[PDB]
């Protein structure tokens, strides 16, 4: 991750978009921060504090982290865009071209305390989008 955000932060840029524009342009908002394009992307068309909310839900394993248990389902499916990189030979993040995927489903995030330069305002914040059903 760029090192300028904290895992929270990330997370928030990845993963949380009202209303984004087609892939192609709206993961550019990502791509900027790195080197090369994203194969995947989900938006979850919602808004930090729900996320954050949803982090009070029950705990349970992680779909793709078994071994881990700090993971929250949302209890509601949430409109999302999901977006496909096209061309993963791309070298430089400019050529990046995504096919879109709009849907409806629950989301599950995996939450942690906090990075220390994160808002105090959530003290338990997501940190990785796990899955979406
Ligand atoms: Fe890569």
């Amino acid at each position: 991750r760029p090192p300028q955000f904290t895992r929270a932060q990330w997370f928030a840029i990845q993963h949380i978009s009202l209303n984004p524009p087609r892939c192609t342009i709206a993961m550019r908002a990502i791509n900027n921060y790195r080197w090369r394009c994203k194969n995947q992307n989900t938006f979850l068309r919602t808004t930090f504090a729900n996320v954050v909310n949803v982090c009070g839900n029950q705990s349970i394993r992680c779909p793709h982290n078994r071994t881990l248990n700090n993971c929250h389902r949302s209890r509601f499916r949430v409109p999302l865009l999901h977006c496909d990189l096209i061309n993963p030979g791309a070298q430089n993040i400019s050529n990046c071209r995504y096919a879109d995927r709009p849907g409806r489903r629950f989301y599950v995030v995996a939450c942690d305390n906090r990075d220390p330069r994160d808002s105090p305002r959530y003290p338990v914040v997501p940190v990785h989008l796990d899955t979406t059903i």
